[PDB]
């Protein structure tokens, strides 16, 4: 050996200039025209050549293109295998030579860039945009670690789709839309408002703005009319005892928010004097929700004084409501009439 | 014909070797040095060889690299067709050779696979991300059945954007927007909210979750304060009769949600004696909204009893509202006075 | 010169005919049997050729496959330049001759169309799908005049991901989310409810529509409970003047929407006759907010008067409510207590 790290038809000559192998034709006319070297077996063959400027053969290209060809023969299922066992690229120049910027190039690690020689992905589109066409064309994303979860970003009769997808990439599911109008749905497809949405909207912090006066809303809802009961008697109110007196609600507001009542009560000659500050409330628990009435009994009076009120309070789990004189008025000739008159 | 199915310069030997014509140059320091074979035509041809290790020709690449040069020469426009006439597939080996991973393969069928043989729609990229640069590069999706109601997602200012587009693909019409900040806006541009939605709003099922509490809402709203209008008299009173009062609302009032009423009563020496339950009331149809308030005349008395109160109730399409006596009290000595103090 | 404008080896025929250089080999069973073309210089070369149908050497491929070989020798680094110096195309064609589609096409200004020869962007999928596969892959929109504001939809865990990405296109941050479940998150990763906003909501117009008969909500927040403070006394009335009386609200209400109070009033044997509408109000700027009790002495009486009211009021900015007289009734056998009872 020297260490010096440096065939049926041997064409060489040391030289510093092209050694050339050439087939040449230069007949302007022919429709059949050409030049080109074939290696072939017994079956097939591959082609390497240029068409005549008259040459009419559309299966190799048009008159005056160049071609690589791999012919059918009699072989079937053949490939055509472009090899560069190089750690340098394969580079695509069209319009230039190779003093240009390549339009596609392929490096030895698998990246494959349009308009850039170094692409950072394996499909990258340098200073262009991409476009998809069809019926229904897709972007689709196919997770390999999981099993049928897949996602897609499809056109369909104009609306935007995001849509899940299994692994055969055959089953979308829409879950988002947008439509041309401008409009989003999410678990609609037909989204008529701004943003539908199938479901619950959860704002995790700063709550809600409203666009007639910008009103910022973190809260719940409220009310403005209700069901009347007219007068509904709770019970008989005892005169006589300033502890505590429960009445059970109607079963009809058991599932109300709020109850509207009416208290009223008036006193003749009555057998005590002084101010009873009539106590009305709910119980959740330790809270309670009051109101209250006066009612002023005047002992031997010939008069009769009179008061009423009528009030909403909180409709409670325990379906009562209670009433405590702060002062016994007595029953002779004085009366406490006390009603649920609504709900809501 | 034998039914067995198996040129100016013709090259044949049959053997268990490679047949093989070579061109050969070894000047290692030529400037100009290469080898090459030849397919030319009177204007134009095509080169397939292989630079010296010195050759400065940066037309086909750099010192030492292989070329497929469709020349110029005379000729304009012309293509350089690779075809394959067979079902096999056009293989793009980088780093490798064919036992490796194809780094590009187009099918039989016209599908495309990157780093993959067995592609499952027109491009696929396999094991890798794809990439799009440049001022406002946009993925867009073309649907071909419609007439400009196409779709595309792009970059612009930070800004992810949707945007329909036309089949020209040169008329973005911004939808939805997604800020650096995180921010979303459906019909807005410059998103502040972390969801702006230029439109309603609507939830299909399950309402409005809140971030303070996770209060859940499915309702409506409220208030909070109203607009006085003091005491202004609603008309006279009737002392007589215990049928229905109407009373005509104050037109400013007449587009209000809600109406704050104050009802005062008296009686000195009446010439009745009774419990009367004022009820004062809104109509929508057949429903009723109502409040009571107590007066209790007693004939003769030295004397004089007073009540009131003040009180919401609905505002109703028809503009009224309506007071009935449960016992009629009589005028002499005693009055009935009846205002609309507020609305909202 | 002539103004008509149009080697080592040189083989030219002028003819309607392709001029051909071929090399052959028919041996259809050697493992090593194949014809080429080589090109080389002293360190590598490249191989233009075709296998025999019974070749075995799958660094070329498989048996009866052509091929384009940059061979490795002792030369590294190197390219496989492609390239048209001519304003056509370059057409790869597979499963067809030169008259079908072209599978891919790379034009002379750099445009690149899978399955159409008329490409609209760089790069152009006609009629087809495109897919990105792996653990995570993700679709990227890198933006050049900016520095580090990109973008990209990607996959993880079934959840499509909206992120946004640096100029380096490794550090994503998530900013939208929707999962397998099709429920959306902007600012949170595990989104249940459909929408989930990890900041505040605003639409813009038209307000919120709601689910449970379609309500329609473009305002705020109200109430149903409260917090009861008892008969806290807000302070002394006096019976004696017309003019306006403040009284300051207690510490806890100071920071409420609304106040309960409630006024209580009696008057025996009276030093005057006559009706009081007392007047009890909260005040922002110019505008009040305004209840009534009445209150009507009668001089001489043997007999006592009572009233009563509770109601609510807005509470505002300067924590005073307001009692004004009509009519001074005088504390002779008469008294008036005001409480506030709640705040919400
Ligand atoms: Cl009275
Ligand atoms: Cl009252
Ligand atoms: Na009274």
């Amino acid at each position: 050996t020297s260490g010096n790290l440096g065939s049926a038809l041997h064409v060489e000559r040391t030289q510093d200039a092209d050694t050339t192998v050439q087939v040449r034709n230069t007949h302007d006319t022919g429709t059949a025209a050409g030049a080109r070297f074939i290696a072939s077996n017994e079956k097939s063959g591959i082609w390497f050549g240029i068409s005549g400027t008259s040459n009419t053969n559309t299966g190799l290209g048009s008159p005056g293109d160049a071609y690589i060809y791999n012919a059918a023969g009699t072989a079937t299922g053949k490939n055509l295998n472009v090899i560069n066992n190089q750690t340098g690229n394969i580079h695509f120049f069209a319009g230039s030579t190779a003093t240009g910027t390549p339009r596609m190039t392929i490096t030895n690690t698998g990246l494959v860039g349009i308009n850039t020689a170094a692409p950072l992905q394996k499909l990258h589109v340098e200073n262009g945009n991409m476009v998809i066409t069809g019926t229904a064309p897709a972007y689709q994303l196919k997770e390999n670690d999981t099993t049928d979860q897949n996602w897609q970003m499809g056109i369909n009769n104009g609306n935007l789709r995001f849509a899940t997808q299994n692994d055969a990439l055959n089953s979308s599911s829409d879950k988002v839309v947008i439509s041309q109008a401008g409009n989003v749905g999410i678990g609609a497809t037909a989204p008529t408002a701004k943003l539908e949405v199938a479901g619950t909207i959860h704002s995790t912090s700063g709550g809600i703005k409203f666009p007639d006066g910008s009103v910022q809303t973190t809260a719940a809802s409220g009310a403005a009319t209700w069901t009347s009961l007219g007068l509904t008697s709770l019970g008989a109110v005892s005169m006589t005892t300033t502890t505590e007196q429960s009445f059970t609600l109607p079963v009809a507001a058991q599932t109300a928010s709020q109850i509207l009542v009416y208290l009223r009560c008036h006193s003749g000659n009555a057998s005590t004097t002084g101010a009873d500050d009539i106590r009305i409330y709910t119980k959740e628990g330790a809270a309670t929700y009051d109101h209250y009435l006066l009612m002023f009994p005047y002992a031997g009076q010939g008069a009769v004084g009179y008061n009423s009120d009528s009030f909403w309070l909180p409709k409670t789990s325990d379906n009562k409501i209670y009433l405590a004189h702060s002062m016994a008025p007595g029953s002779a000739n004085s009366g406490c009439n006390f009603y649920i008159t609504g709900y809501k």
